[PDB]
């Protein structure tokens, strides 16, 4: 905390304020995250993340716990995907770059998932990009450490847009499939230049999902009608063709996206199988203009 000079507020994250900072001694530029409460379970979970190192995962440099306050020190990246998508609304991200980013994000997932660590709150705001054509996932593993609240510490609404349907339907246990759902929602958003499912409450989110993909049933999703927040009185909507949902996307893309958005989490494609999908046959790594 005093080992760091604040350079600038980046924003108010899920768990606290996020700062760009400089290591006062070493001069290293880092992202400093304050985690508002701390519990031994959290400290032990966090420490395990220091080993979860991968080029597509923002590096956890240190955990500082002093005076019952908690700070996480990460590798700093200059830009996130949400700002990048906004900045390129006029023209859209070129497909070769969307493809490269999707490819790298799936690599990040495949790595963490193989160590059985989930993100659970993937969203454009925590996908970070550099001037080298790289993209990295920020805040991996934190949801398991600190929970995911409804409001941030500054009362901002945590988005539901990328939340998997099994969460919304009140599953007690999350699998890695929840991240593949979020990431498919982001893939669709990069392609169309519009969020796929911009829900503004849990039921609005669910009902937006049903409107596009069909109200799930026992045929598409064995066991769905027995989940805690499922109701027989949900309206029954018919599925739309993906040709209509993500129009410009080619047949490989639409086929991969559909597998990433399968209702049944057990059927939803894994990150590892997604990397082998023919969509990625001609993948390259362009530099974004930035
Ligand atoms: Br607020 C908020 C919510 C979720 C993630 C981040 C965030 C942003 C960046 N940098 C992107 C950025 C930097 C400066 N200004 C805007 C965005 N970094 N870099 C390392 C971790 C990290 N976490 C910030």
């Amino acid at each position: 905390m005093e080992n760091f000079q604040k350079v600038e507020k980046i924003g108010e994250g899920t768990y606290g304020v996020v700062y760009k900072a400089r290591n006062k001694l070493t001069g290293e530029v880092v992202a400093l995250k304050k985690i508002r409460l701390v519990p031994s379970t959290a400290i032990r979970e966090i420490s395990l993340l220091k080993e979860l190192n991968h080029p597509n995962i923002v590096k956890l440099l240190d955990v500082i716990h002093t005076e019952n306050k908690l700070y996480l020190v990460f590798e700093f990246l200059h830009q996130d995907l949400k700002k990048f998508m906004d900045a390129s609304a006029l023209t859209g991200i070129p497909l070769p770059l969307i493809k490269s980013y999707l490819f790298q994000l799936l690599q990040g997932l495949a790595f963490c998932h193989s160590h059985r660590v989930l993100h659970r709150d993937l969203k454009p705001q925590n996908l970070l990009i550099n001037t080298e054509g790289a993209i990295k996932l920020a805040d991996f593993g934190l949801a398991r450490a600190f929970g995911v609240p409804v409001r941030t510490y500054t009362h901002e609404v945590v988005t539901l847009w990328y939340r998997a349907p099994e969460i919304l339907l009140g599953c007690k246990y999350y699998s890695t499939a929840v991240d593949i759902w979020s990431l498919g929602c982001i893939f669709a958003e990069m392609v169309t230049r519009r969020a796929l499912f911009p829900g503004d409450s849990e039921i609005d989110q669910l009902f937006r999902i049903f409107r596009t993909l069909g109200t799930p049933d026992e045929v598409v999703w064995p066991g769905v009608t027995s989940m805690p927040d499922y109701k027989p009185s949900f309206p029954k909507w018919a599925r739309q063709d993906f040709s209509k949902v993500v129009p410009p996307l080619d047949e490989d893309g639409r086929s991969l996206l559909s597998q990433m958005l399968h209702y049944d989490p057990n059927k939803r494609i894994s990150a590892k199988a997604a990397l082998a999908h023919p969509f990625f046959q001609d993948v390259t790594k362009p530099v974004p203009h930035l």
